[PDB]
């Protein structure tokens, strides 16, 4: 199964959905799905002594304006390996700009993680968590001389609307 | 290749056989094969501060009464990653009951591990190893309020008979 | 996608090319691509207390006299996981003999690693690095009672010629 096209989004979408992990919490390696093959590839090694703050990946059968599936950061107890998928609930949305292009990220929790599965909104999180996440995306390409502006987080309903829209775009631009 | 259906069981089956690893020794993440896609998914994060005592997975082209392929715990020197497979010899069988349902596990060694490849029966193992394994399966779902009873281990020939039966069930219930 | 057959070698071949990693830097597990299925398998656990000095794998759509794709050792900042691929530049060639059979290895860097992407020849590396690499391949099967002779390293152009030849052999012996 191709993890973008063949894996189902999950019956509970857009509220709950599968996430294919590309990058493990704590990693300096920026892995990405290779869209053509469905394999995981090294896009690059980060140019700063920084690491992804949480597991990170994408939602199957979604599509954004950047021609990628929608991105998700998944808060949970444990590191998850690239290429594996998990079930997640959207709890907030982080709008941002990467060199003039929209690049919004979903903030989610794993619904099968007994510690985090009961979160439904990012306002429930310790605020430092949000501060660290925002700072990561403002920092992680600085040493590539690439400009990343991050805006204020939005609530879970904004995230759910983003997911739904990306489902629609995928369904439209398929065949 | 779908790792359940397309990967061969191995010429030496039922005595020696491929094992597709789902969970690495030391992990708190309960990964599982997603039967439909052949991808590895997070089933859950364990609900106790426990970890899998050994690499853990399943045998291709097998089927049990629980509609899953047969489960195998593989004793060896080194952690193995989810989605990779290895060659194993069955050396014992651990019968158990998960909430009233049969859920027996094969105890095996990796035949390509110079340290463990010469084991042919669980009675050859340091007995604590068996004690820790049994205790793990009695413990690991307790905090999910799920009941798991584990019975006395059986010899390698009982394990080989279990494997063979699960080969037969797979061959029957295919097409 | 089958990682040997279906993944492209990369537009820049033979100078720059995809590498599918089989073994992570620091590993004692000798993983290998299973040619038939495209899955990663445990070939064996190394028989000495040694570990791979760098990430290690193969180039898609190549073929050598040993009926395997050509082998590559990839020098870079970070460990890469089995089954993932990356973009690499050939910077040298290590000729060797494994029990009377040719088994030459490419020495490469990851072109997406900001630290190493500017290397074009192995003479640019700290010489100890070459000493450690050579010694690894002279050591790692000793305890299997298998004989491995390693010869003097050759420059990047020798590596590029090896890659190109292995591309040709693959194209010939396909269908
Ligand atoms: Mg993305
Ligand atoms: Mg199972
Ligand atoms: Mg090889």
């Amino acid at each position: 199964a191709h993890p973008w096209h063949d894996l189902e989004i999950g019956p509970g979408a857009p509220q709950i959905f599968n996430v294919v992990v590309e990058i493990t919490k704590g990693s300096k390696v920026k892995y990405e799905l290779d869209k053509k093959t469905g394999l995981i590839k090294v896009d690059r090694i980060l140019y700063s002594s920084v690491v992804y703050p949480h597991n990170y990946g994408f939602v199957p059968r979604t599509l954004c304006e950047d021609n990628d599936p929608i991105d998700v950061l998944v808060i949970m107890q444990e590191p998850v390996l690239p290429g594996c998928f998990l079930r997640a609930r959207a709890i907030g949305l982080m709008p941002m700009i990467d060199q003039g292009e929209k690049d919004d990220k979903i903030i989610a929790v794993c619904v099968d993680d007994p510690e985090y599965k009961h979160y439904t909104d990012i306002k429930e999180l310790p605020p430092h968590r949000l501060s660290e996440i925002r700072r990561f995306f403002e920092d992680y390409k600085k040493n590539e001389n690439k400009e990343v502006a991050v805006n204020d987080f939005l609530p879970s309903e904004s995230a759910v609307e983003a997911i739904q829209y990306s489902m629609d775009l995928y369904a439209e631009y398929i065949l």
